């Protein structure tokens, strides 16, 4: 009968919308588990940098308090020679650290500006020789916020890593664009001395870090990698097309 | 009749629900998660925080090296050993006792706000402004979400720098008010001879916050009541 159908309809709209219902909780349990994953990261990637800070400024301090022997001693002659010979040079360093930071002024994408900042006060604080280049500004890069940060960090993270071992270490940063679309381009002087196995393996961390940048990569068909070796530099790239 | 009527309601009515929920669903599945962006645009304020801490640190580390230099080329080792006891002694002993005396930037315990200002500060003193910072009482909270309390002073500092570039002896003057009802942020420059909307929205969406301006003998202010709740 007519009515009968109306009813047997009614019947497989409830179930049509009860399924809608199902995935609408499912999608919002996942949205709800990745902001917990971003904010629990994000908060303990604050908590490693806020404290390394804290220890470099330490270090600089203690430095002032090597003086309070020849001080106390009354010792200028002893002071001014220990004080010409291992502290006034750190003012000439610092000015020096300062004028490179200003290589970042051309990236005007401040959702990445702070990491950057971040990563190149680190390397220069590790005494690590560090560039960047953005010879045109940067206002867009066509990528959302968390994947191109987590992909920047973990590049520098490693560029940084590879080079605390090394005797001559430098690291050179740049972003280039035409107007086809934006590359991040991170080049780092590779070991001579190989570390040991044992002293490179355990139970971010460079290869790791690699497969989940990858895993960015492979999710955005507009993102695409490259890594080389080349007169003994690791280069990683990363082109972010405005497709 | 009722039945019937009642009957084709229910799969009009079951209809639009079904429409309502695939849109949802295209919603969670296809757009931006606002919340997820809004905790990274939080961290990035902390992390620009974190930064401009150590540049301010660097800077101040400098001007030390600078004046033990001085004290040591003036071969003044009386000079030398009065600023090391009253300076760097209690730099390194770093007591929290020694907090109830610090009224500057250092009662700013916002710690993103404290490093926006910071940053603005160093600005500044790059651009040869004179910057004073008058914060007398603690302020420990401020009743404006994280994100438009940075944009807002941020604009409002952008605006006495921009201003203080034309000018001859320039000055900016910031100050924090803790009343028992509000916190109050006052930033003054010296005038010439005579973006902000993005701020105007702020205040528009907020009934708790009050943007001021005065003009004032040669010298202009911008200011922000935020109410507590």
């Amino acid at each position: 009968s007519h009515m009968k159908q109306l009813e047997d309809k009614v019947e497989e709209l409830l179930s049509k919308n009860y399924h809608l219902e199902n995935e609408v909780a499912r999608l919002k349990y996942k949205r709800n588990q990745e902001e917990i994953e971003t904010y629990y990261e994000y908060t303990l990637k604050i908590e490693a940098i806020n404290n390394e800070m804290r220890k470099f400024r330490h270090d600089y301090v203690n430095i002032l308090t090597t003086l309070s022997e020849y001080i106390r001693e009354d010792d200028m002659p002893g002071l001014r020679d220990y004080f010409n010979k291992n502290i006034v040079p750190m003012k000439d360093n610092l000015q020096m650290n300062a004028i490179k930071l200003n290589g970042i002024e051309n990236l005007k994408v401040r959702e990445i500006k702070g990491l950057i900042t971040a990563k190149i006060l680190r390397a220069q604080e590790m005494n690590i020789p560090i560039s960047i280049e953005i010879p045109d500004e940067v206002s867009s890069i066509n990528l959302n916020m968390i994947d191109l940060s987590r992909s920047i960090g973990i590049i520098l993270d490693n560029a940084i890593e590879a080079s605390t071992e090394i005797d001559d270490p430098i690291i050179r940063v740049a972003f280039i664009e035409s107007e086809n679309s934006v590359t991040f381009i991170v080049m780092n002087k590779c070991a001579d001395d190989i570390p040991r196995i044992h002293e490179l393996f355990q139970e971010e961390g460079r290869g790791l870090g690699l497969s989940t940048l990858k895993e960015i990569a492979d999710n955005a068909d507009n993102v695409l990698l490259d890594t080389i070796i080349e007169n003994g530099f690791f280069i990683q790239k990363v082109e972010i097309i405005n497709n």
